[PDB]
């Protein structure tokens, strides 16, 4: 499970973190909105190819995305976690061994929120914390 | 549990909540929030019955602001094992202010009532639940009472 090993990544690296999960009467785009009402740049992830190689681009969830670039299909890596839905991977790809190409749209941040496992179970760190940890490529998107 | 308890019971009423759960590399220091009014819960005995006072956690209860709030002299504040005690897995001083839930009558602090949200801890002093005031009233029908 993502989750389980992200939680346990973080544990053994003494990281403060914050674990905002939302009742089920909440919607995908309540909580999105309420995200952005807040002030804060709710993060997605996107599995993609550079080079016929696997990779994530972390992005604001209101944006959207060498020449040889393409997204992966959900069988390619997201299908492989059963457990944690599509859409919802956490932007540790150190993890899997990905590279993460993150937009510099949420290295201008405090911090970096996110989904974990589910659009209900959000997850926060400080971007510094996180940049120490996958070591991203930043990218203007 | 009571936070199981709880959120079976909020869902049910189609509630719109959160829980905010601290990793354990944060200390209570940097847990300790500030702005948002944290409420707590102190469990208290009047006229002999088992009753829950909800207040910003920076607040206190003394005697003659809930004697002149209820109308009865005989107040108390309650052991952990009258009522605390009971809930072993939900920690002493985070108990969820939804005293319906175990037949407990609640009066809340007017401060909390002037608050969108009401934040309270829910089992530990590192998760938190929040809602709004408003489905938590409606939902506990505390007293609401000065303190």
């Amino acid at each position: 499970m993502p989750v389980k090993k992200l939680k346990q990544f973080l544990d053994s690296h003494k990281i403060k973190y914050l674990s905002i999960a939302h009742s089920p009467a909440y919607t995908a785009q309540e909580i999105a909105a309420s995200a952005h009402v807040s002030g804060k740049q709710l993060a997605k992830t996107v599995i993609i190819k550079m080079d016929g190689r696997l990779a994530m681009v972390v992005l604001p969830a209101s944006d959207h995305i060498t020449s040889d670039l393409e997204l992966a299909t959900e069988s390619e890596f997201e299908g492989k976690f059963a457990e944690c839905d599509v859409g919802a991977m956490p932007p540790f790809g150190n993890l899997y061994g990905l590279p993460v190409l993150v937009s510099t749209k949420l290295s201008a941040q405090d911090n970096i929120l996110f989904n974990a496992g589910s659009h209900s179970e959000l997850m926060q760190l400080s971007f510094g914390d996180f940049e120490k940890l996958v070591k991203p490529t930043l990218v203007t998107l």
